[PDB]
């Protein structure tokens, strides 16, 4: 609380033109754009400087004008006090989270794996076991109900107001009996505001359910992918969704299998059919990262994400999550950045057993014992590294806006959720980096 001000060293350039300078806090995000003269005052503050000093530096610009810049970019997080230790300020954040799991507050999300079936990776021996288990096959509507309930229960002791309860399978609508029944069973919920969801492949979609995921307000994720190496039946399922006006996404994979065949036609067809959101995931395989052109795979995402925005259709994905936190912060309140396993998620299974995410071999116990849930060591190790991934990322551009690549991923490759793959790293460093060149909507500040 000082007098003297720095330039934070979090603050990253990316030079548009000689005028034109996009900044924006690796851990903060605060995405703008600024001219030339702002830029000056910035850079002058690389030494720490009183307010005065910065006055009799430029004062070709008024004093009321250098000032208003400065307030601005202080709250904005970019000037700081100098002795300020930002990076020991956020993980304060992290501090304070693990210190209250027993609360259960952190707990944002069920992933409700409602059947293992589908209709006609893994790297820890729970997966192997539960997922032969002829127990942990499909959901009662009775367990599921319980699962839920349990939650709820911990969480609003703990004033949360809000639980995201997404349907998940293999195939989901195999299970179609226990979905409906939750969505029944807590329809005149008040203890907090339930938001729900649904990912299927969409082949068992009626106009019964439409009718019933619309009443509810379920936005329904379809996988969805281009012909590579059917759309009949797809499209069967579109019209019935967009009769009814559900919110319809589509989850499409950019991967060695289906890069030659990712192009825009999607966006195209999301259109026809009133779909809202195209989500892209990238290879889980970490070897994507190393055979494949980095640039290549930016321009294939950037390319569908702009001919998206030109027909306003939302293309998405835990790269956009983190480009969006880097416009405007969301991460700092939810308590995790992209990746919602890292101890915001609790994927409970038909027979009550609970991983850290479907996409994770991680097993943090039973519905049974959610108390020795929360506090078993497995949970405690994803739940300790959801603000800062690992101490490879302190001096990341991304460090508060990137959960790394996959959970799944890494535990598989390395053993290790702190260990993160560098050719993922080197990738959304590349794609972020080319979001903030190309952006046409960003905020610029000029000098008056
Ligand atoms: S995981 Fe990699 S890219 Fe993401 S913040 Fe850490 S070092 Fe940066
Ligand atoms: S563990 Fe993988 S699939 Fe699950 S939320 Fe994290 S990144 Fe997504």
């Amino acid at each position: 609380n000082s007098r003297e001000l720095l330039l934070s060293k979090y603050v990253n350039t990316i030079k548009k033109d000689d005028n034109s300078f996009r900044l924006f806090h690796s851990i903060h995000g605060g995405l703008c754009e600024v001219d030339n003269e702002i830029y000056k005052v910035l850079n002058y503050l690389k030494k720490s400087r009183l307010l005065t000093d910065i006055y009799n530096e430029f004062s070709y610009i008024d004093n009321s004008e250098i000032n208003d810049i400065v307030n601005e970019f202080f709250e904005k997080g970019f000037i700081i006090y100098n002795g300020q230790n930002e990076i020991e300020s956020y993980r304060e954040h992290e501090k304070r989270r693990i210190n209250r799991i027993e609360t259960g507050e952190q707990i944002k999300a069920i992933q409700l794996v409602v059947s293992n079936k589908c209709n006609y990776i893994y790297s820890s021996k729970e997966r192997e076991i539960y997922q032969k288990h002829d127990k942990n096959q499909i959901m009662t509507p009775e367990n599921a109900i319980n699962y839920i309930e349990k939650v709820i229960e911990k969480i609003i002791k703990a004033n949360n107001k809000e639980l995201s309860i997404q349907f998940f399978g293999g195939e989901p609508l195999t299970n179609w009996n226990t979905i409906e029944r939750v969505l029944d069973h807590y329809k005149n919920e008040d203890r907090l505001k339930i938001d729900y969801s649904i990912v299927t492949n969409g082949a068992l979609i009626t106009p019964k359910i439409s009718e019933y995921l619309k009443k509810y307000n379920v936005p329904v994720i379809m996988s969805f992918d281009s012909p590579n190496r059917s759309i009949k039946n797809t499209i069967k399922s579109l019209e019935i969704l967009k009769e009814n006006n559900n919110y319809i996404a589509f989850n499409s994979v950019l991967s060695r299998d289906t890069f030659d065949y990712f192009n825009n036609d999607i966006v195209d067809f999301a259109q026809n059919y009133n779909v809202s959101e195209i989500g892209i995931l990238l290879d889980l395989n970490p070897s994507f990262y190393k055979d494949f052109n980095l640039d290549d795979i930016v321009n294939k995402v950037i390319d569908l994400y702009e001919y998206g925005l030109d027909n306003g259709i939302i293309v998405t994905g835990y790269w956009h999550i983190t480009y969006q936190n880097i416009i405007m912060n969301k991460s700092i309140d939810r308590g995790y950045k992209t990746c919602s396993a890292t101890g915001g998620q609790l994927s409970i299974e038909p027979m009550g057993v609970v991983f850290a995410c479907k996409g994770s071999s991680g097993y943090f116990g039973n519905m049974n014992d959610l108390e020795g849930l929360l506090s078993c060591e497995n949970y405690i190790k994803y739940a300790s590294r959801s603000f800062i991934n690992s101490n490879n990322c302190i001096n990341c551009e991304l460090i508060g806006h990137c959960s790394g690549l996959c959970l799944g991923a890494i535990e598989k490759k390395y053993g290790n959720i702190m260990y993160m793959d560098k050719g993922a790293c080197d990738l959304y460093k590349l794609l972020i980096r080319r979001l903030i060149e190309r952006e046409k909507n960003i905020f610029r500040y000029d000098i008056d």
